[PDB]
């Protein structure tokens, strides 16, 4: 009988399970309840801490996935099914998972907390690509991941009211962080060295916890991968959030014909509807045809976010704080097959000049015709203005820069210039197991396999070079979690990773080649997005 | 009294002079009166043809230069003194010069007609760099060059009135072209093969004769050198011309107010003032502080120019026509020492960013602050935004693109795509005798000495390669005048000069190295000027 598989926390006792890796076993505790089930009258409300239980709760398998839209654009396609839920859907989903080395570390170990992405409408901590058994075995750290409510169940906001205040999905993450502060020591983790890291909407979530005082004291380092809280998709206004929430209620028969429409009776009608009914009309509340836009996202409400993320980043002090930001090579190619005209994953997507002009309005929604004209000017090779391959490559850069690269570069510049020591990277390796077409390059979200050491899985057809490449990245992320510096402390031989500053703007490229230092996070393109375009919209 | 130094034209007899070149003698006729002196009551009026004379008019020396401002920015400096008048100033200046080979050609020879530049306010056909003795001797061509009225005496316009119609300086050029049609045969020239070529304001003049029906029938080919009629400095509106003419009259005490008032009394007062008095106040009528802007320029009057140059270029049929357009490598550096803050020819002109932002308002006058912001965005290296050396080259590119490179590319594109066969070049050789500082590169106007074979002058200290480079350029311009094609009619070993089309946009680089074909006359920069910026000013 293994004795390290039974741990007592503040709520009660748990029974873990031993997982095998090619390098050794790891103890895992999957499915720990950190909150009461937010069902019935608790729907749309902030989470309550899990009451203590009797007996031993089985923590040997992942729990249910929160209710969310299921992608059916390409049924049976690996590139999309790998992000779909792998457990049953249920509103009873507020559970977290803890991986710890075997034997348990006798000394406090830094903790890595993972927040998944999925446009705030999907995602789960049980995805095979988020398996933290390889990162914990190789680097001997403590990895924690939680489930937070997505979609309307986590971000439907009627601002002002108390039945649906909004940002409760962010409160699910915060309550999970307080859980780590109160119980990670029982697994050998150091609550004084907590490193958040997420991707896409999870990276924006990490950024929003960085701008919220209550969540600020629950962690010490941050890693934002292909996402930022100041992105044009990450937040929404109080007025737009009320319109989307009321639009969703109307599509499901709320309120009934002849009944008033105040916030109390509107949420009361929404709480009676089945969960799947709300999901079926989630995308029907978006205002326009667009890519990289999602219905229910965090709302600027003055509570969790006292002001807009851009305002909080500008007027913030980030001294004594380390951040690791970065993007992939092709941030926008993934979203073009979700609405952009002429784009298909099954051909070369050699779009025409007319389709490229239509895609700009889809990639950059709610901009004046003059503003769209400026985007066409900057992203047109006027020496080959009709080349389909260049127009395809340009529209991918339009969506990538507007939503990811430039919001991230804006964040990294203000962080470094205001007390924070930040490190920047660009992931440029295309995996050999990638099922997406070649023209997509390195799509949004396909560095997570190497960060979690997935190539080390013997049942997968990765190459020997990619396995070594995965161990490098796991060492980088672990060194940042341990010392706040991705460079090996006992190593002057390997190429150095210089910090990112507002002036030099240095970053490194991550691929099979050794580290290469470059400058400028698309500075020429992002000067248009971060400087000129705001002024162009002010003058209408 | 050689037999070939006495020629009878329709007006009378002329005695020429025999000039000497290192390769042979050339007959020249300098100072032929082609119009009555525009003095007294003839000031501001269109020219009248020269009446027949008795006896023999001495045509052995250059005649008087038209009254013009004399540059005194750098007294004693060769770079500026070379363009200043080298003869006595006088309103009696409407004279032309003819160079013809010795012995006189027995068969009709193509004719080259030179129109000097000088911002429509200065210039003369007697300048040493315009000596046509080397081009005529080497290529056996007939070179003609005339003087036209510049400044207020040639372009002061009170639109509507008959006393000051405007564009009379252009009418001086047209009357000289009718003179070539009626007399160039007496020198061995072919009146059916006339090639206009000019630089800066002369190149713009060549372009305006292409857009005027009465002038089109007087020539068959055109060469525009670092200038275009659609330039933002080459024309003014009828309302602005009236304001500038009235302000000039006010500064010289016209009318003796409150005498009044209409155009007839205003011009009558201006005709009584000495010529030097009008020149002393020419620059005091400009609306703003700017570079590359001139007081009295051609006016869109509806007679000589039925519409704006931009409109006439778009709606024009140019079939059966060959042009040779081109620019120098550094078009804007010359004008920066004339008013941009921080710029001086005696230091490195390492300007700061504050001076760069101030120079943008001087280089691009009368634009909105939003339009200026767009210019700063395109011409800023956002990785080195404060590098003085990069800010210096950026402001030079701003002035060069706004005034020369992009107006030329705009004209060259519409010309090729509407019937005309276009050849484009970029002059990239810096003369070893150049007295301007090094940071100016190849300044505006310093390809003319190589086109005229000035390096062949033994009294000048050119290099051996520059002499061969001059002979190769003279063959280019001569071949274009003879056949409409700069390439040698039979030589296959020399690299080919491909035409310029709106799609491929091919041009060649002119320097000591052989011909090198490139693509794009700064297509990225000129798309901002020719496409986006017009729409940015429509929505103020
Ligand atoms: O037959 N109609 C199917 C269909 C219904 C609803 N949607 C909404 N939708 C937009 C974007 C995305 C992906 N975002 O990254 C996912 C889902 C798409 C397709
Ligand atoms: C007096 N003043 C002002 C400007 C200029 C500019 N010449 O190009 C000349 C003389
Ligand atoms: C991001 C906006 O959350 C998008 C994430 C999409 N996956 C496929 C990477 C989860
Ligand atoms: C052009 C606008 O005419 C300027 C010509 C200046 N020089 C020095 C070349 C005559």
């Amino acid at each position: 009988e293994d004795a390290e598989l039974l741990v007592t926390v503040r709520g009660g006792r748990l029974r873990g399970i031993r997982l095998k890796t090619p390098g050794g076993p790891v103890s895992a505790f999957l499915g720990i309840p950190f909150a009461e089930p937010p069902m019935g009258p608790r729907r749309f409300l902030p989470p309550e801490p899990k009451q203590p239980w009797s007996g031993v709760v089985d923590a040997t398998t992942f729990q249910s996935v929160c209710y969310q839209y299921v992608d059916t654009l390409y049924p049976g396609f690996e590139g999309t099914e790998m992000w779909n839920p792998n457990r049953e859907l249920s509103e009873d989903c507020l559970y977290l998972n803890v991986w710890t080395p075997y034997p348990r570390p006798t000394s406090p170990t830094p903790v890595l907390v993972w927040i998944y992405g999925g446009g705030f409408y999907s995602g789960a901590s049980s995805l095979d690509v988020y398996d933290g058994r390889f990162l914990v075995q190789a680097e001997r750290t403590v990895l924690v991941s939680m489930n937070y409510r997505v979609g309307a169940f986590g971000f439907l906001a009627l601002p002002g009211s108390r039945e649906a205040p909004g940002n409760v999905g962010l409160l699910d993450q915060r309550l999970a962080l307080q859980w780590v502060q109160e119980n990670v020591a029982a697994f050998g983790g150091d609550p004084t060295s907590v490193t958040l890291f997420g991707e896409s909407a999870g990276a924006a979530s990490v950024g929003m916890h960085l701008l919220s005082p209550p969540s600020r004291g629950l962690f010490h380092r941050a890693v934002l991968q292909s996402g930022a809280p100041n992105g044009p998709w990450a937040t929404v206004g109080m007025g737009e959030a009320r319109r989307r929430a009321t639009q969703l209620a109307h599509l499901v028969g709320c309120p009934p014909g002849g009944t008033g429409g105040n916030d109390t009776e509107l949420v009361a009608c929404l709480r009676t509807r089945p969960a799947q009914v709300l999901v079926n009309h989630e995308w029907h509340v978006l205002p326009q045809e667009s890519v990289f836009r999602f219905s229910f996202v965090p709302v600027v409400d003055g509570d969790f976010l006292s002001d807009t993320p851009e305002a909080l980043i500008n007027a913030g002090d980030f001294h004594g704080l380390q951040v690791l930001v970065g993007v992939v090579k092709d941030e926008g190619s993934y979203f073009l097959v979700y609405g952009a005209p002429g784009f298909s994953k099954d051909n070369e997507s050699l779009i025409s000049r007319a389709e490229f002009l239509a895609g700009v309005r889809v990639g950059v929604p709610q901009v004046s015709d003059l503003a769209a004209e400026a985007v066409v000017l900057h992203y047109t090779d006027w020496l080959h203005p009709e080349d389909p391959a260049r127009l395809r490559e340009a529209l991918s850069d339009v969506v990538g820069d507007h939503n990811v690269v430039c919001p991230v570069a804006q964040l990294a510049g203000r962080l470094a210039a205001q007390g924070a020591r930040v490190y920047a990277y660009v992931f440029e390796h295309r995996a050999s197991t990638l099922s997406w077409p070649l023209w997509m390059g390195v799509p949004h979200g396909y560095e997570i396999e190497f960060i979690f050491g997935i190539p080390l899985d013997p049942s997968r057809n990765y190459t020997a070079e990619e396995k070594i490449f995965a161990q490098r990245l796991m060492r980088y992320w672990a060194n940042f979690a341990r010392t706040g510096d991705p460079n090996e402390p006992r190593d002057p031989k390997a190429p150095q990773w210089p910090p990112y500053t507002a002036g030099a703007q240095q970053y490194v490229s991550l691929d099979l080649r050794p580290l290469e230092v470059r400058r400028g996070l698309r500075a020429q393109a992002c000067a248009f997005w971060n400087r000129f375009l705001p002024k162009l919209l002010s003058a209408t």
